[PDB]
């Protein structure tokens, strides 16, 4: 009969680094 | 006859977290 | 008779982009 299935394929390519975060809040009130 | 291909590999790893955002603006006068 | 094993499966799907970076620090004091 047909042979067993092959092994799982290799892991996909890793993703790019995440985007830079937003600016912080305004500083403390004077 | 030869067996079929295996299943797809695992999904790629996510990218690492993005870098910290810029400083916020100066605080208001008070 | 039993067939030879199949070939490796397809390469996995690409990894996602990493998460958004953290916010920046607070600005200077007012």
């Amino acid at each position: 009969p047909p042979g067993p299935p092959g092994p799982p394929g290799p892991r996909g390519d890793p993703g790019e680094r995440g985007p830079r975060g937003p600016p912080g809040p305004p500083g403390p009130p004077g």
